[PDB]
């Protein structure tokens, strides 16, 4: 009867499952009746996990963050090999990358900043977050080692207040803009801090390998007395399925994505970054053959490293 897909999340706290929720919800909704499949969101522990499930059968399609999409596909991270059952559908919202630290320790107000403080104390993140693995990637690829500060491995709250309590003096922060820990630094702090900005070579440099962080530019009044747009990266958190679902399938999932994107956005606002011009770009391994031919019946042009493979 009914192809009854599951897809995996992360914790029930966060914002991969309500994420993941909505999209269970317009399948249900909108396309159980006449096309006779669904999905399902569950929660797990995060891209680690949800690879796992996905290889194993488990889930047949998962929220992943950019940068363990590109692992997977380049073999690399905590990977030996390509993760060759797993391709893109959709990115779903932007990562936006926030490094801020005290201005006064910011002599270009890049990203390069970031050597001029080995020593100090820096939160990168919770440890073995997402966030913890996408800042060590992004310091190593800019040239700095992370080690050679005195890190910290505290949470978005926790890192906004030891920054205003003086205890560190710069943190990680990436999430959908705006994020929440952002707002309240610079609404107690003003502009003693500085979120560090990505030129075009440092986007490259961050990048290596890959082609997954591309250029952000958060608009002006985003964050608290912030009147000025700011250059930074953002990566996507991107839907993925296993290469053996049903071509036409993904296919029909695609394109109501696409055709329902005020349903999404009014049952979570991170999809309201999702948009059909947005809709491949950093994809960090190719689409499925389904996705494809829904972005091409709609004139997406597809880079070549993403076509199906």
């Amino acid at each position: 009867e009914e192809r009854s897909y599951i897809l995996a999340t992360a914790s029930t706290g966060g914002t991969y499952y309500p994420v993941g929720v909505a999209l269970a919800t317009l399948t249900k909704v909108k396309l159980t009746p006449s096309y006779h499949f669904s999905l399902s969101a569950i929660s797990s522990a995060g891209s680690g996990e949800n690879v796992k499930l996905m290889n194993d059968n488990e889930a047949q399609f998962a929220i992943l963050q950019g940068l363990y999409g590109a692992w997977a596909w380049a073999g690399e991270g905590p990977y030996a090999e390509r993760q060759n059952q797993l391709r893109s559908v959709s990115m779903l919202w932007q990562n936006v990358e926030h490094f801020i630290v005290r201005s006064d320790l910011a002599p270009t107000g890049t990203i390069a900043d970031l050597a001029s403080m080995k020593g100090k104390k820096f939160s990168i993140g919770s440890k073995n977050s997402g966030t913890e693995f996408s800042g060590r990637q992004i310091m190593k690829g800019v040239g700095v080692d992370p080690d050679t500060f005195n890190l910290a491995y505290l949470g978005y709250g926790g890192s906004a207040s030891a920054l205003q309590n003086g205890t560190i003096d710069g943190m990680n922060t990436p999430a959908g803009v705006p994020v929440g820990a952002v707002t309240q630094a610079f609404a107690a702090m003003g502009n003693d801090i500085k979120i560090l900005s990505f030129t075009d070579e440092q986007i490259k440099q961050a990048n290596g390998n890959y082609n997954l962080w591309t250029k952000f530019d958060i608009p002006a009044n985003t964050y608290p007395g912030v009147d000025k747009t700011i250059t930074t990266i953002a990566q996507p958190n991107f839907l993925a399925v296993r290469t053996d679902i049903s071509e036409e399938d993904v296919y029909q999932l695609t394109k109501a994505m696409y055709e329902n994107l005020a349903f999404l956005q009014g049952i979570h606002k991170a999809t309201k970054d999702m948009a059909i011009e947005k809709a491949i770009e950093g994809l960090p391994m190719p689409l499925h053959a389904g996705a494809a031919r829904y972005y091409q019946e709609v004139g997406i042009k597809i880079p070549a490293h993403l076509m199906p493979q």
